[PDB]
């Protein structure tokens, strides 16, 4: 169980900062600050994680959401990251993500970006 | 603003049930019960949504996460749905989703499923 | 084996037309005309399919690519559809797709759209 | 135009080998050998690429498909990679991919894996 491992400040390859607390129950709460896109300052995030992972060297599944609205901007969009926490000398959170924009029904086909972020405790 | 529109009980094409409350602030809280997979009964969900969408007929971006652990099972996985709420006579939540399993670093390549769920207020 | 089942003219939910020949060997060749986006007229497509599927009622895996350049336009992008052919009274090709735009390394994070198309022999 | 840049032997982070020829017209033809999964030896691949990319430092969009059937195995599946070729001292092909298995209509929800491969000319 990785409540301790997860909780803290994480940085991705784009220079984004994800600050999270992991609850005993499975909760994830925090703030996200994106280095790119139509974003400034911190945005609320929430999510979930597996509080009793397999003990066989598997990763810890988890995910979280950011809606890109805060007191400064509203980018009419939401990203969800789905992935796994891997512990040990160089801990990582390896994710894939889906960003959906609010669109008209005619432009729905082009509503959703897909990418992959890797989070580390350093840089 | 679709706090009212979102809040409630939603059903997808697989026969799953998503029960959600949308907060004034952007919060989503609730429970998910999957008709398929390594799942039984209700699982906690949390997420976010755009509480002040565009007024130009665009959808309302949102997302949420379920970690597949509850008092009955632990499937060592998490799904995130990213999508948009569309209001009006036949309201829908149109999503794409990422399901990550906890895996060894050797099997990480096969950790993540992708699909699409459409939620309605009826069936 | 669905060489016969696949070959022909298919229409998706956006009103696009996919014309394909399936070879005995696994080849797919054809043309795609998109109802949406930065596209006009026909574009070359190529792909592959499983020429000896399982006989247990499973679908037939397949995929194909379109690069969005032809004599009329160049949208500096490529879509790949991955999915399965399901035969029988109402045959379908159920796909998920990835559209990558050519971008600068700074905008790479926003290079890739994800969606889902369902192809039928009618409409 | 990157006919020359693309053509050749490429290696990904899993230790897979992708051997490709790029045609003047936009064609990609070749063979793929996977380091992982239900695969052995070479499999046919085909695809497309943008033969006249933007000259503004953008990448070259492209994609390709492998159906996982050859003389040795049939894994009743197909992968499509969608991405972009980036040229220059350390050329890369940055991809995201969708792997669809042939499934029953009941298991269709779990038919499709998503991941990301980065290809280089060395290792």
């Amino acid at each position: 169980r990785d409540e301790a491992g997860i909780t803290g400040t994480w940085y991705n390859q784009l220079g984004s900062t994800f600050i999270v607390t992991a609850g005993a129950d499975g909760a994830l709460t925090g703030t996200y600050e994106s280095a790119v896109g139509n974003a400034e300052s911190r945005y609320v995030l929430t999510g979930r994680y597996d509080s009793a992972p397999a003990t066989d060297g598997s990763g810890t599944a988890l995910g979280w959401t950011v809606a890109w609205k805060n007191n400064y901007r509203n980018a009419h969009s939401a990203t969800t990251w789905s992935g796994q926490y891997v512990g040990g000398a160089e801990a990582r959170i390896n994710t894939q993500w889906l960003l959906t924009c609010g669109t008209t029904e005619a432009n729905a086909w082009k509503s959703t970006l897909v990418g992959h972020d890797t989070f580390t405790k350093v840089k």
